[PDB]
């Protein structure tokens, strides 16, 4: 069963149930390519916007207080998901999200229509209003609310799990690696410590796009010129959102032309998203590669079993939680790409690759925000370190002849370094065996010297 | 409400109705990512890669009949879509797509059960197999008929559609542009005959990368030395494949160790859907230019009006499907780099990385095929030129001045050029009132060599 | 002719008359890759960090003397670039730049022999120092003020002369366009004070990077745990460094584990200079956009001549400064996905993919200075706009019948803008055709509603 | 000293003694911005074109033989290398590569001057050409010869190196590794047939693409027509291409239009470029990580020692080889991101992105080939086996107890693995101890099925 429908351009066949008008109907026979409509989270930012722009009308005297209660009433049930299967519009749409925002003003007219209030999609629901100013707007509105209220204390417990790590295995003596060859000695909590900073910088460079990634379009309408919304309409419209949100990193844009013809706030944030991507893979490989083996790798450290590893190796656990963290961060880089591409390719008073960008920095935030929780209390939380073999492969260590340098000096010390590692016998054993022993070098200072973890430089704790 | 099943790590609390059983149930609660599971083309190839594998197994006395009649009936219920909602696990799981092996594994056993025959997970259904070897040949499967059977019909209705406009409009003269400038005449057809081009080639590419795509690791088990297998499991799982599909691309690795290693063919078939998009980009952008406007803009074509434009400014019709092919073309560029990062990070036996790879090149498989059916069916199919607009255009560039570079040089070509935009007058009566005219060049010379459409070279 | 030179490994012959000795010759054998050595920005930051070490063996009684002053001599005639050919190694060498460390010892060790000082490559040249901390410091020492006194600086003159043409065409009305169709009217200054912010806004992406690009790795030695060094070497080469170059910015790492372990600041900062090349490519497009034809374009603007546009078609100019822009931008663009690639790839206490690292983000610093500079001299400053075409741009727009929807409604307004259109007739001849002149519009208010200067609502 | 130079815009200050005249002049003073010009390739591939095309009008009586006999000798001494100080244009010039066309008109009129034949730039060196079809002709030239000539040869090289390897040690077993866990047996010549075979696939996707690659624009002049050119300018240009280079691979393109309005033969190469760069990841990693340790690492070979390690750690020799093709291919990946790029953003007639496409793949070409022979050479060709410590790694994995599956089952022989892992205690006794050998599994058949070579299944 269908009923009629109509827009400017005719009449519509559309669905009897469904609360979406002509023009979602349209764009449902023009756009189907990949399958999926807007998330959770853009259609709250378009409900909670579109019940904003209706109390300012009303405020400002420009829509009828029945036709604005109609419209503040229906907005806050798309907002809080009761109508997510009346958005069934692609991502892959025209780049304005005209259709979009179309089909929260068809849908709010279909839901006051049965509260017994007429509502016409684009004079009343879309009164001062743009798509340009609005889908824009909408995003950075759901991009703020990730990174505010997800993803940075997905990130803070993700530090604090390492931290805690770093400080739970400080003097916890191991061998440095570099180029993946014996280096000098390191304590495991040293490397846990610089794992935690690149999470820290992670959350600062999070926090250092939010006040370009927290302007909002809001008021500037069609072209960013304001037409046909009051001069005071984006202020007073943010006024409320920052109110209901608690979100203090949204406001008005401090241009009104660049905040629609450019999207280089999504751009800048991706980065940082990227950046933290980028810290991920070498925490997560470097944490893989300690809990390699047990037999035939370095059997560093043992991670937490979640599931059996192998469907027929039988006994084997894998690192399953590093491979989805890695994979995680390959899928940010991808969508870091597509973000760029549709960043720069804007034209004149507006960047039409909105729906595109939209899609991709709010999956970034998503999937770091759950796959930085799961890495954190179902990996770190519970890595327990092999102490005796960690202390066995620090003192087994050929460069461990390293702190002699001052003392005996480089050519010697490599010296040193070649007659131990061929013969299979220790450094110690070299150094008084080349006669070394004497003024420029004792016993004492030797072994003194030769301590693994005095090696490590550990930072002295209260 | 729940149920307890287990595996070799432990007893699992698994939903009553659900099929699935201890390991799905485990990588449920590991992996909550991306709240996206495999797509019905991924579950379709899981499942008839396990039907074929338990028929090779029976043909070779392996498997009893009766435990492998449960399994193939089981398998195709699973191929056939009937199970969907019992593969809950996400793309981001463990990167060789051990929990989606099992995940199949068990829920073949499940559905057997219900049947009378009782099956064992990894004995019986997992037979000669690993995840290793079955998830990547399942993810090549995909998507060589994403490519066999999809995509390329989708690029040759849009070729086909170019090359309609192509001949149309093979004398519908108009300026041709270079760095956006005036240029010498061309005609929409010539530039009709480019994109038609950029799409053939794009067709070439994607065939060129089937050989290397449509190699299966199938028979390699654990790390490719096929331990666990028949010697010949995996060229008798592919001739069963090769039969129940029709996909003749299917083939066994070259290489058994590279196959499990390595998803380098991903890689390969991504930059071929990547040109795909670059040439998609340069085809979409030119056609919303010429269809910009109209007052404030090229005004050459007009596209079919397909939705109203704007929700303030009434009237206006947008070029809302070369937004959509461009935006996909992003789509596919980004997709591209995320399939090439996985696949650079492989280590010894194995590239762990399948799950996210699969997601990317089958979704850009899938985009591109159906924006290019939509670019080609609302969009090219009902495009109209501007004839007398075009004509007027072609008309108007000083760069006209060209064909009279053999007889009166460059330099005088170029102050002809430049005087005839500053006085705003022609081409030829600049030339006249330059005193050119002479043994160099006569009028019936500078008629002739000025005709536009005679300048365009079209094709006879 | 040649010498014998000796490192552990043993006898290597090297030039006679070249300054470096046994483990660069070495390096020159290993990595005959791309061609291209350090550029002189990198020798300048090596030479500047190798004289401030040795200031600081020198404070703190650790080197004599008369060996530092022979290296603060030799070191300032490196950083000055009477060396530069003594630097031959390759960009492509092992990943933590141990060669370039060597090369850097090898020729101060050179240098101060024919000064009558014999100075050891490692034990006194390299005291306290390994190749870890000091080529990642020499290579944020370089990015830092390439930021600093070189990029911000282009960027603030690009986005001076881009904010000047605002304030120039304030009232310079045109007509708007969204998705390449006919908008509402904006003026050329609202467009250029959109370019302006997004420069404006790339100068503030490049300051928010600088806390992190300063950080230093030196005194972090070999690990990141400062073994061979003083444990305040760090902190007194950082002040020399500061009071030396006047770049407040540098400071020591927060952590000097994840200063070495990574180079996540670089892959931080070429995300910021990826923005920029983002909004350059949006100005740039426009720019040409505006340029183009000029009788088969939009002929907006008119950008400065500034060399003859074409082999072939005589008197064609073209866009070459936003080409030169746009082409500047993707190579950025490439440069930070090699920039990333290399972040992520660091394994356990080194990043090994510094030197490619450096290449690309000194290269993307540089590039984006020089073009900034030349887009806003050479094609920015001068730029005209053509007024009396722009203003009958603006009132052709059928999208001006846009202000008068809170009189007769979207839809009227709709049927306004294509009955206009159809009829080749105005939209106020088209209102008052269509009777709409009454109770809820008057001629006054339409007149005063279709004004196109005031409907683009320029600040006063 | 400077002397008076003139082109259509005007007179323009030369220095003296530069061959280069005005139009070349400008483009030094509009584009100083990355400080590097044409490589000698590029040069190379201009000036073996412009000698084409003057032997091509002579042929066709359209050219005096004293002119183009001029023109052809000029041509040959650019194209052997003799003048590459007289192309100082830099990279990012106008798009269309107008600036170095004109750079070789002009260079080639000087030193046809110096015998005393006047040629004009445009008029005679110009003659049937634009800079639209010759400069992506000479790019494409450049690429495919760097494809054909330098790069496969490179690959087979590194490829048979790879092979040689494979066989040397084809029953050398070891350990797999799946996940960086401890896997079934492999040998280690099984491995290096993995990489083999992905280096083979390399050099199969760079001769998939040469039927693109080798596609020139030559004779499509301005826009794609052929306008002032021969009908037939284009074959007969490319049978003197083919003729004096002996690339069979260089041929007209198939479509005028597609060849100048796009660069998509580029960007597939790069495509194939960046698969090979995934390849070579894979391969690197693997063989440093092999080599790693000794003592704290894998040390499952030894690479060939190629310079002292580290300035601070004595003694220490690190993986330099595989630690320069790894930054290598982090550099392919981001020219291969620019390549795409400027290829996806052409307008109308013509791509205007070629000189930056040409760096940068031009670039990906050299830094492959160079790097994959260094790698055979200095790396593969002397990498040795630490035999026995491989065997020892193969029978410690607990992953040895999988062939029993079809004896005891998965559940069993994962209880055997848990055991035996738990008390330090060998496969074999552990399956002793739990009691089951019997009818399912005799002593004889339990110790033919942990043999590890025989459980690598190396082919006889
Ligand atoms: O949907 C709108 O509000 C705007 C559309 C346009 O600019 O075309
Ligand atoms: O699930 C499997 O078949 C393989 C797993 C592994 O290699 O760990
Ligand atoms: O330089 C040429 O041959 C062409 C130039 C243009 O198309 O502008
Ligand atoms: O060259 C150095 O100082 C360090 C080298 C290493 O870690 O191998
Ligand atoms: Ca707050
Ligand atoms: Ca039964
Ligand atoms: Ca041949």
């Amino acid at each position: 069963n269908y009923r009629i429908e109509h827009d400017t351009m005719g009449e519509v066949r559309v669905p009897a149930k469904a609360l979406w008008r002509a023009q979602t109907q349209r764009a449902v026979e023009n756009f189907p390519i990949s399958g999926r409509g807007l998330e959770r989270t853009q259609i709250r930012a378009l409900g909670l916007l579109k019940g904003a722009c209706a109390q300012v009308n009303s405020d400002l005297g420009l829509l009828a207080p029945e036709k604005a209660d109609a419209i503040i009433a229906a907005a806050a049930e798309i907002a809080d998901g009761q109508h997510d299967d009346q958005f069934p519009i692609d991502v892959f749409q025209t780049g304005s999200g005209t259709s979009s925002n179309m089909n929260t003003n068809e849908v709010i007219a279909s839901i006051a229509a049965k509260g017994g209030v007429t509502l016409h999609p684009n004079d009343d629901v879309n009164m001062s209003q743009s798509s340009n100013d609005t889908f824009p707007t909408a995003t950075h509105i759901a991009a703020t609310e990730a990174a505010v209220a997800h993803l940075i204390p997905a990130l803070q417990q993700l530090h604090d799990a390492l931290a805690a790590k770093a400080l739970d295995w400080h003097t916890v003596v191991k061998s440095g690696r570099t180029h993946l060859m014996d280096a000098v000695p390191v304590t495991l909590g040293q490397e846990f410590s610089g794992y935690a900073r690149q999470i820290e910088a992670g959350i600062e460079r999070v926090r250092a796009c939010l006040p370009r990634l927290g302007e909002l379009a809001i008021g500037g309408t069609a072209v960013g010129t304001g037409l046909n919304a009051p001069d005071d309409f984006g202020v007073r419209v943010v006024a409320v959102l920052v109110a209901q949100t608690g979100l203090s990193e949204l406001r008005t844009a401090a241009n009104s032309f660049e905040a629609q013809a450019a999207r280089d706030g999504l751009v800048e944030a991706s980065g940082a998203l990227r950046t933290i991507a980028v810290s991920l893979t070498k925490i997560a490989n470097d944490i893989r590669w300690m809990g390699s083996g047990p037999l035939t790798g370095l059997a560093e450290i043992q991670l937490p079993d979640l599931q059996p590893g192998c469907s027929i190796m039988p006994g084997k656990v894998n690192p399953v939680l590093p491979e989805a963290v890695t994979q995680v961060a390959a899928q940010v880089i991808g969508n870091d790409a597509a973000i760029a591409w549709g960043g720069a390719n804007g034209a004149f008073e507006l960047n039409v690759y909105i729906p595109m960008m939209a899609r991709n920095i709010l999956e970034s935030f998503k999937l770091l925000t759950n796959v930085s929780r799961l890495f954190a209390q179902r990996c770190i939380a519970g890595l327990t370190a092999n102490v005796e073999h960690l202390r066995r492969l620090a003192e087994s260590s050929p460069s461990i002849v390293t702190p002699l340098n001052s003392a005996i000096g480089y050519e010697e010390a490599a010296a040193v370094a070649k007659q131990a590692l061929k013969e299979r016998k220790t450094i110690r054993q070299t150094v008084i065996d080349r006669g070394l022993i004497g003024d420029r070098l004792s016993i004492e200072d030797l072994d003194r010297r030769l301590d693994v973890l005095a090696m490590a430089k550990a930072e002295q704790l209260d």
